[PDB]
């Protein structure tokens, strides 16, 4: 019996990295192999559903970021399969997201910015990767805790919002941290806050939104594992076991650093509470700011 992981996101990839590298070590438990299978589309919700339908046996399981598993379902109208009805494995691990500047902006610090932005209202610009994505969210949480008021300028992805970041065609960016980090490593672009609710490894030295006086502003791409509805707790706990034993490894800890993840690997009841926080943080989101 093979295991089989479907990763809803491209090769090369995040997303498709940690579940690799962590599946790379579970070899001698899965002798009939362990498969990571990438199936792109629909904001993950094309691979999502395929597991969503498979045998709750254990042995066909989701790894993703949060789209499929909390997010989705407050977006799209209508989707082919209810989210609330995963049974949770684990968080393999989680990256922060950040608020990134263009170095000329006048700020220093998340306060400074804030001022600025009130100072400036509805004039500040802030990229996303397009409606409902984690930039455009973490974006639109910072306004809802801050009162601050940013003109939103959507890009097909990160790439070409990093771009426009770098040249000063918009102001601000809610990037994940290691999209933007050797950029701020160069001072080419200004990393002012983490948003998470301790300091990220990578960048010792930038503070928290907590300890610049915005303590609910977290908001990270968590990586989890999820089975089937109906997927047995025996067999749930037994893969989480496996997945946490992965993460101790030295070698997995230092390739998740160097994507900008933390390794959690928590229980499966951690897990579910944490999820079902998630999508409600999230609805609570969208709705104050739409789809």
């Amino acid at each position: 019996q093979a295991l089989k992981i479907i990763v809803p996101y491209p090769a090369g990839g995040t997303a498709d990295i940690l579940p690799r590298v962590v599946a790379e070590k579970l070899r001698a438990q899965f002798p009939a192999g362990v498969l990571i299978d990438n199936r792109t589309g629909a904001g993950g919700n094309i691979g999502a559903e395929a597991v969503f339908r498979a045998e709750p046996d254990g042995n066909t399981l989701l790894a993703s970021p949060p789209g499929p598993i909390a997010i989705n379902h407050h977006l799209y109208r209508k989707m082919a399969f209810d989210p609330s009805k995963w049974e949770p494995v684990t968080v393999l691990a989680t990256v922060p997201n950040v608020l990134v500047v263009n170095p000329r902006l006048p700020v220093k610090n998340v306060q400074e910015f804030i001022a600025y932005a009130k100072a400036n209202p509805g004039k500040v610009t802030y990229g996303s990767q397009g409606n409902g994505t984690t930039s455009h969210l973490t974006a639109s949480l910072f306004m809802q805790l801050t009162g601050t008021e940013m003109v939103h300028v959507p890009y097909k992805g990160t790439a070409p919002a990093l771009v426009d970041l770098v040249g000063g065609q918009i102001d601000v960016f809610f990037d994940n941290i290691s999209s933007s980090l050797p950029f701020h490593q160069a001072g080419k672009l200004r990393i002012l806050g983490v948003a998470d609710e301790q300091r990220s490894a990578a960048l010792p030295e930038v503070p928290t939104f907590a300890e610049q006086g915005l303590p609910s502003m977290n908001a990270v791409t968590w990586f989890a594992v999820v089975a089937p509805p109906g997927t047995p707790a025996a067999k749930v706990a037994a893969l989480q076991k496996s997945f946490a034993g992965a993460l101790t490894q030295p070698e997995v800890q230092q390739k998740f650093a160097e994507q900008g993840a933390e390794p959690r690997g928590w229980d499966p009841a951690r897990t579910g509470q944490f999820i079902r926080a998630e999508s409600a943080k999230w609805d609570r989101v969208i709705r104050s700011a739409n789809v």
